[PDB]
């Protein structure tokens, strides 16, 4: 198999995660891989093909004019107007600049095209970027905003809607525990973009909602691709190591738990194990719950620290439970211990990678650009891993 040009993957399971009580939603999702040449190792990303929402696809018909009914080569053989629409174009992404450009070149109306070719030119970089990317207007909302920019159907695919991306999931599962399954840990996005227009997640609704075959036989199914990765365990598990991710930033650790639980079923001394996990509410989105505790029931993992984000008068996080354990952790650096973090880029990654700064200086005796360039180190070394978004 190719990673980028996907297999015709079935999904067998599809699990809500969070108790009914709580008012977010994350997904468990196993796909099928038996009868496939697909194969995995745990840490690997797994890329998915979706498809845009039925009521998206209804919009840009109404905006486009074409016939749905229309068969064409997409540079499937020959493919209809509206599985096009709904498979491989990007219609809620903001369009980039050339797209603005070809939308002009075809708007009848001449205040919309000098509009339109306004915001593609430099002297509309401005405009651009606080009208379209700062309020993620999507391609739908422009051609809106110009009625009058009927481009054909060769140009629209391709110059003014880009392909519909495949979404990347860490893998959640070992092969040694489901050699047979694909699973992801999958939470649904669903906002309200600065301009007011409610956003589904392309594809994490896709998989909220999916058909297992687990409960009908006509069921869901995704093109996918594995995509190996180096958030990978250690060589012998003599080796201790820390697990920071909350929330989805879990999901590899749950195959990292499932390897070595796998292993030492008939493997070697278990070495230190801790996962700092985080979440809102023990009664909300403790997600595998009961399966953690099992690890620790064996000699998978050694201790589960938890951070709860809306449980109690304090309001905690998995950096602040970090700070608090900054002892421990130093000894298992110097005990050679690999860190991984996994989950949210923007907030809590760039929260715990400046709190285990700030902790190698007071148990590290550091100041502040000795104990920066010791951490690059530990990145250069491989032993600090970061697998966000
Ligand atoms: C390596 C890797 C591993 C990952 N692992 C996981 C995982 O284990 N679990 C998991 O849940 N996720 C994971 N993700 C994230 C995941 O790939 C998706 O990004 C996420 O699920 C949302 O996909 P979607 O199709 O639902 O979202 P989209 O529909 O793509 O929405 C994306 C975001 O863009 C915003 N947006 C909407 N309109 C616009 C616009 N016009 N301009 C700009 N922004 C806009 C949306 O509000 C939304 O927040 C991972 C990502 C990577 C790269």
């Amino acid at each position: 198999h190719d990673a980028q040009h996907p297999c015709q993957a079935n999904v067998a399971v599809r699990r809500e995660l969070h108790t009914p009580a709580s008012d977010r939603s994350c997904t468990h999702l196993e796909f099928d891989i038996a009868g496939t040449g697909l194969t995995y190792e745990t840490g690997d990303h797994v890329g998915v093909y979706t498809e845009n929402c039925p009521e998206v696809v209804e919009e840009a018909e109404r905006l486009l004019g074409y016939s749905p009914d229309t068969f064409f080569t997409i540079h499937p053989s020959p493919i209809t107007v509206r599985n096009a629409l709904a498979r491989y174009a990007d219609l809620l992404n903001s369009p980039k600049k050339t797209s603005l450009v070809a939308l002009a070149t075809y708007a009848s109306d001449p205040a919309e095209a000098d509009r339109l070719r306004f915001l593609a030119s430099a002297a509309g970089k401005d405009e651009y970027a606080q009208w379209v990317v700062a309020s993620q207007r999507s391609l739908l909302e422009v051609m809106a905003e110009f009625p009058s920019a009927k481009p054909p159907l060769g140009v629209f695919f391709a110059a003014v809607a880009p392909r519909l991306q495949p979404r990347y999931y860490s893998i959640s599962s070992s092969p040694s525990m489901a050699a047979t399954r694909i699973h992801v840990t999958c939470a649904l996005v669903h906002e309200t973009t600065p301009a007011g227009r409610v956003h589904k997640g392309v594809c994490s609704t896709w998989i909220k909602n999916a058909v297992p075959s687990e409960e009908s036989k006509d069921c869901s199914w995704a093109p996918i691709f594995v995509r190996q990765s180096n958030f990978k365990l250690p060589a012998d598990p003599s080796v201790p190591i820390i697990m920071i991710g909350p929330g989805t930033g879990l999901a590899p650790f749950r195959g990292f738990l499932q390897e070595r639980l796998a292993q030492k079923e008939s493997g070697a001394e278990l070495g230190p194990s801790v996962f700092f996990f985080g979440c809102r509410n023990s009664k909300m989105d403790f997600i595998y719950e009961d399966e953690l505790n099992n690890f620790l029931e064996q000699g998978a993992l050694s201790e589960l620290v938890l951070a709860f984000s809306r449980q109690g008068p304090t309001k905690e996080y998995v950096q602040h439970k970090m700070a608090q354990k900054a002892s421990e952790i130093w000894d298992m650096i110097s005990q050679g211990a690999y860190i991984y973090v996994c989950g949210d880029a923007k907030g809590m990654a760039r929260d715990v990678h400046r709190v285990l700064h700030t902790i190698v200086q007071e148990q590290g005796s550091l100041d502040s650009s000795k104990a920066e360039s010791f951490v690059k180190n530990l990145q250069m070394e491989g032993r600090y891993l970061r697998d966000v978004w």
